[PDB]
DNA sequence: CCTAACCCTAACCCTAAC
DNA sequence: GGTTAGGGTTAGGGTTAG
C-alpha cells in the first residue's frame, strides 16, 4: 500500500498519509515584523527579537528545516 | 552527597553539579576511529572525515584548545 | 536546555630564510 | 644548524535558528 518516506510506515489511504507526514514538518507560522523571517515556534521568534535588540539591519538567511519525529 | 564525572570534583547538592557540568569548555566526546582525534563537537568530526577522504595518510595531533 | 551550520580565527604544519 | 617568521590548512568556539 501507500508507503511513507521520512520514517517508513505502511499506510491505508492516500488522505490518511497527508495528515500524517504533514505534521512531520513543522509549519513556519510566526513572522518577524522587523525582517520578515518566519519561524516554526513562538519561542524562536521571541529569541530572534532579542537580536534586533542589539543589531542594526539584521536580516538573517533562511535556514533549512529539520525533520520532526512521530 | 554525589561526586562528579568529567573532572570528578566532590559536590553536595545535585543542582550545583548540573550547572557545573554545563560549563566545562572542551569536552572531547566525539572520537575519530580513523586517526584518533577526539573532537569537542560532532560537527567538527563530520568536517574532519572529509579531510580523511581528501588524502590517505592523515594523523593530526590533538590541539590545545582556547 | 539540545544540536546544526555558518564563519571567523587560533592553533598547526611545512619550510625558506636569517 | 638553531630558530623564527610566512603562507596554506584545519580545528575551536561564538552565535543563532529548528
Ligand atoms: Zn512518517
Ligand atoms: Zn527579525
Ligand atoms: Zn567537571
Ligand atoms: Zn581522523
Amino acid at each position: 500500500p501507500h508507503f511513507c518516506q521520512i520514517c517508513g510506515k505502511t499506510f491505508k489511504a492516500v488522505e490518511q498519509l497527508r495528515v500524517h507526514v504533514r505534521r512531520h514538518k513543522g509549519v513556519r507560522k510566526f513572522e518577524c515584523t522587523e525582517c520578515g523571517y518566519k519561524f516554526t515556534r513562538q519561542a524562536h521568534l521571541r529569541r530572534h527579537m532579542e537580536i534586533h535588540d542589539r543589531v542594526e539591519n539584521y536580516n538573517p538567511r533562511q535556514r533549512k528545516l529539520r525533520n520532526l519525529i512521530i
